[PDB]
């Protein structure tokens, strides 16, 4: 149907330096790294990954491929790739890590108003990913990462098996469609909500089927009030017809998000503060003269 006129940019290896390490696992290693480009006077703070088979790099290719056709606020987008004896893909650096480990790191400060916007931001991300017609399949708190405390973006688009996260359609028959990942978005919003928890914490997973075919599904979070979990719910519903669809989770989570303490109770909201710009050193090694984040340099 319609051409993917994406620019995949190739990247010199001389233009950019590694600095430490921030994550290590089955994805490879991942360093912080500042991009120099040519003589633009312009110091880019990134994330550089690498994992030599040549079965492993059509798979870091692919990834780069999908990564490099999205552009969206709330979606995580690849700046450019670089050929080296491995391959690496330049991404941008998203300070404050994952969702997950910030919610478990952070309960003590992370108020409703933060909460409710995080879930608006996820939906549009997603509602965007939507609309270029691409299925995520593999959305959760960890592949959600935290460029500001008040912005996140979804990442990980190596699969575009979780079975706690997935639909019922996707564990019996492999289905996986856009309403597949709003069952996804239902479980991301109660790992958030619950600052962090494990879903169905200790059950093994292939009881997990036939747990969801009995009507048994996570429960209400302390913090939550019905109207916050009764769209949890409608996220898990049997026919993903009956589930909604992430524009109207954009609406229903933002008209909360103008009122939070009616829909979210946390003792302590109003008193709790998170790193915002307003912070004197918010931005912190040795050059930070001529820093500026990716959002800001060139842009599609
Ligand atoms: C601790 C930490 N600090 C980070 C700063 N910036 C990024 N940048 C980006 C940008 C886009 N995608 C990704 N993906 C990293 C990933 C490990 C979640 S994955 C599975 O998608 O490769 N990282 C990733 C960061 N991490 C990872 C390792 C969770």
């Amino acid at each position: 149907e319609a051409p993917n006129q994406a620019l995949l940019r190739i990247l010199k290896e001389t233009e950019f330096k590694k600095i430490k390490v921030l994550g290590s696992g089955a994805f490879g290693t991942v360093y912080k790294g500042l991009w120099i480009p040519e003589g633009e006077k312009v110091k880019i703070p990134v994330a550089i990954k690498e994992l030599t088979s040549p079965k492993a790099n059509k798979e870091i290719l692919d990834e780069a491929y999908v990564m490099a056709s999205v552009d969206n606020p709330h979606v995580c987008r690849l700046l450019g790739i670089c050929l080296t004896s491995t391959v690496q893909l330049i991404m941008q650096l998203m300070p404050f890590g994952c969702l997950l480990d910030y919610v478990r790191e952070h309960k003590d400060n992370i108020g409703s108003q933060y909460l409710l916007n995080w879930c608006v931001q996820i939906a549009k991300g997603m509602n965007y990913l939507e609309d270029r017609r691409l299925v995520h399949r593999d959305l959760a708190a960890r592949n959600v990462l935290v460029k500001t405390p008040q912005h996140v973006k979804i990442t990980d688009f190596g699969r575009a098996v979780p079975i706690k996260w997935m639909a019922l359609e996707s564990i019996l028959h492999r289905i996986y469609t856009h309403q597949s990942d709003v069952w996804s978005y239902g479980v991301t919003v109660w790992e958030l909500m619950t600052f962090g928890s494990k879903p169905y914490d200790g059950i093994p997973a292939s009881e997990i089927s036939s747990i969801l075919e009995k009507g048994e599904r996570l429960p209400q979070p302390p913090i939550c009030t019905i109207d916050v979990y009764m769209i949890m719910v409608k996220c898990w519903m049997i026919d993903a017809d009956s589930r909604p669809k992430f524009r109207e989770l954009i609406i229903e989570f933002s008209k909360m998000a103008r009122d939070p303490q009616r829909y979210l109770v946390i003792q302590g909201d109003e008193r709790m503060h998170l790193p915002s710009p307003t912070d004197s050193n918010f931005y912190r090694e040795e050059d930070m003269d001529d820093v500026v984040d990716a959002d800001e340099y060139l842009i599609p």
